[PDB]
């Protein structure tokens, strides 16, 4: 149950999501759990629905080593 | 049960979703969980129902070594 | 049960979507999870029903090693 | 239950979500844990419903080693 | 329940989300636990329905070692 | 239960979220909890509810070493 | 229940949220507990229903070593 | 008049001269004005006699343009 | 007149004369004026006889443009 | 009217003259106004008679523009 | 009229002359006036005769502009 | 008239001459007037003779501009 | 009419000539009007004659402007 | 007319010259007027004979502007 409205009167518009530059580097990470949703007019919706519900999100790990 | 609206008026639109650019480096990882919507008029929606979803998104892992 | 909707009147429009660009790099790696929708109008739905979904997404492993 | 409107009158836009530049580092991690909308008109929803929700984000871990 | 009305009348606009520069460092971390919304019109919502919840956000952890 | 209005008459804006520059820095942590909404109108509500809630954010954890 | 109202008329706006800049630090840590909203006309919400809520906000910890 | 006397007794030699490597450059110029006389014995000589001598060596010349 | 005596009992050796690289750059030069003499025994002479001699090396010139 | 004496007893060397290395940059210039001579045994002479020599080394000029 | 001696009993060398690394520069010079002379035994003589000798070694020069 | 003697026993030697990093520099100059003599045994004669000699070196110079 | 005698016993040499490094910089200037002589046994002679000499040795110039 | 002696006996030496470190300097000028002789036996002589010699070093110059 709901309802959502976007109205966009765009005359130029320019738009970059994730971005990522990486130069001479050792274990650069981007990480990014949900949608990526771009654009002149970006939406985006999620319903999680039900009890226990588990969203991790890690750049990295390292055990033992 | 819901209602999404998207109404886009554009006269000139550039748009970039996910961009990556790596020079000499070593284990870059650029991870994205969900979906990747790129427009100039990007909708994205997603329903997870069922009680225990699990929704993981890891850069990377090393183990023993 | 749902509704969708979207309406784009665009006169000029440029979209990118998921790019890399790697250069004398070791193990890049670039990882989505879900779909890759990518236009001037581009929609995108995903309905995972079903109790204990699962939805990984990793860079990279590596293990022992 | 609920309702969102937007709307928005842009001659000219220029919107950058997420970015990072890396150069000469090690072990860069740029961590998002929910979604990245990004746009002239950026819109995002989520709506988790179910006891013991869990939503982490964590940039590393290093265990042992 | 509820309503939230955005109306934006925007000449010329310029934005960025979560930016990050690193040169010549060392396990540098951007962390965010929830959404990235960005934009000249940049709205976000979210509802966690469910007793406890946990919603977590860690830069980086080192045990042992 | 409730209603939030925005209204922005801009004419120009230059906007910028979360911004980090680190150079030759060593554990360097930005951490954010919530969601980052960035933008010429910027707009986030967020509603959590269920008893023995628990939202933590920490810059990092070293144990034992 | 209850009711906001925001009405921004900007004739020019520059606007910077959380900014960090560590130059040959050790250990820097920016920690934000809550959501870093940024914008010309810039509104966030949040409300926390149920007893025994805790919002926990720490830059950094140390234990044994 | 004059002697001149090389002995070499080299067991194992890798010699190189002049070397030049050019990746997506624009004008690169390698000028030598002499001659270029390599090898695991390399010998030069050179008697320039007469008043008034030149020896010009350039990379290069733009001139009006 | 004159005398010059090079002698050289090398096991084992590696030389290199003129190296030049040039990535990605504008109008790189490398000028020499006289000889690259280059070797596990590398001599060089040079007699320049008779008054007003010249010798230039110029890396480069832009005149007027 | 001279005499020179060069005797080298060498088990192993690496010898390395004139070394250039330019990245992405605009106008580099190395510049040597006599001879390289490079080797395990390295050996160079020049005799400039005559009243009046010029040795000129420039590494660039720009003039009007 | 003269004499030179030069005697190297070396078991193991590694030399290096001029060496110029430059990255995302300008108008760099590297500008050596005589000659370059390089190696385990490196020896360099010059005897300019002649009264009004000139030796000049600029960098770059600039003029009108 | 004279007599120069050098004698070295060298049983491991690392020997660098005229070095130059520049990052992100502009109108760097490294500028040398004389031989540029290096080596594990490093010897460098220059007699010059004749009344009024100049020897000028100049990292560089701007005029009018 | 002179003599000079060197004679050096060594059994690990590190040797360091002109270093120079430039990050960031505007108009520096390594300047050196003499000969640039470096080795585990560095000697360097110079035999000026004739009355009027000069040696410059300036590091920049900055006229009118 | 004259005689010099050197010697040395070194079990282990590390030697440097003239070093410069600018980071985000402006106009940083290192002159040096003489020869630059480094190393574990560094010697030099300069004879300057002639009435009227001049030896000038400059930092830098600045005229009208």
């Amino acid at each position: 149950e709901g309802v959502l409205y976007v109205g966009s009167k765009t005359k130029e518009g320019v738009v970059h999501g994730v971005t990522t530059v990486a130069e001479k580097t050792k274990e650069q990470v981007t990480n990014v759990g949900g949608a990526v949703v771009t654009g002149v007019t970006a939406v985006a919706q999620k319903t999680v629905e039900g009890a226990g519900s588990i969203a991790a999100a890690t750049g990295f790990v390292k055990k033992d080593q």
